[PDB]
């Protein structure tokens, strides 16, 4: 449901903080609540269709988990789209960890089962993230962790598509547990402050995943990480989809079960932000 209704009533905006990759995003109070949101507000040209975006804010609306962005209400007015979203003051574990450097084995286990727990959610609901990584997974000043989901005319135009080529523009090759294999990589990322293979030009990482003989990534140092994470990497990032392990099968797994695993491991980080 989309109100239709100038926003800056509602809420005061107190602090941009949007950039590059996230775009335009304000903190503000809610007038009413006397709480703090998130606000994103989405640019809108006159032959963008309103009512194809309808349809992608079901899915915000309904999508209702503690490891999830939650959506308060979506507002139209002037041209432009407000998003109104939880609030997350550390950002993303992104903007964390290039002032905090490397995560801990045990921060990185905390992060991994938090998201598992809203990949698991979004799955059973027949829903696929798609953008798993550390740019995405925001952070409260709590230490709580919340998966942001957001919600290409030169893919080709599409009037001369076939049906099949255009149910891959729609839905790419996306499964489910490619979410799964987006945290493997994540978690790397976590650990070593990139994803495997950064150093590497985009295409050509394209062309050599899709070779017959492309060989799943890996934690660089053996030591540094337990026998558990270094199976963690190797379960998810496992190459056939057939045999890659479901979000709750990954909620068993023993680096994400184990005990001692909770907010105050992120505390300390958020520490480690302020006091360098
Ligand atoms: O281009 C990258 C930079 F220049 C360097 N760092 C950032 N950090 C950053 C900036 C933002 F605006 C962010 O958005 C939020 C902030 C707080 N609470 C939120 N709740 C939901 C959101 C989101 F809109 F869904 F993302 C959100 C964010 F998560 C991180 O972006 C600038």
């Amino acid at each position: 449901d989309i109100f239709n209704r100038d926003p800056r009533d509602h809420y005061d905006l107190l602090q941009r903080l949007g950039g590059g990759t996230y775009g335009e995003v304000f903190k503000a109070r809610d007038k009413v609540s006397g709480d703090l949101v998130a606000l994103k507000m989405v640019k809108m040209e006159p032959d963008d269709d309103v009512s194809t975006l309808q349809k992608e804010i079901l899915i915000l609306k309904t999508c209702r988990h503690a490891n999830i962005v939650a959506y308060h209400g979506s507002y139209l007015w002037l041209q432009k789209l407000w998003i109104c979203m939880e609030f997350c003051g550390a950002g993303s574990l992104q903007d964390i960890y290039q002032v905090t450097g490397s995560l801990s084995e045990l921060q990185i286990s905390y992060v991994c089962r938090e998201v598992l727990q809203g990949l698991a959610y979004l799955h059973s609901q027949k829903k696929i993230h798609r953008d798993i990584k550390g740019a995405n997974i925001l952070i409260n000043d709590a230490g709580e962790v919340r998966l942001a989901d957001f919600g290409l005319s030169f893919i080709g135009t599409p009037y001369w598509m076939a049906p099949e080529v255009a149910a891959v523009a729609l839905k790419g090759g996306y499964n489910e547990l490619c979410d799964i294999w987006s945290l493997g990589i994540t978690a790397i990322e976590l650990a070593e402050l990139q994803p495997p293979l950064f150093d590497v030009h985009p295409l050509r990482v394209l062309f050599l995943m899709t070779k017959s003989g492309y060989q799943p990534p890996r934690l660089k140092e053996k030591g540094k990480w337990s026998a558990a994470f270094h199976n963690f990497i190797k379960v998810t990032l496992t190459k056939s989809p057939k045999k890659r392990p479901s979000a709750t099968k990954m909620l068993s797994h023993q680096l994400v079960s184990q005990p001692g695993l909770n907010r105050g491991l992120i505390l300390d980080l958020l520490d480690k932000l302020k006091n360098p």
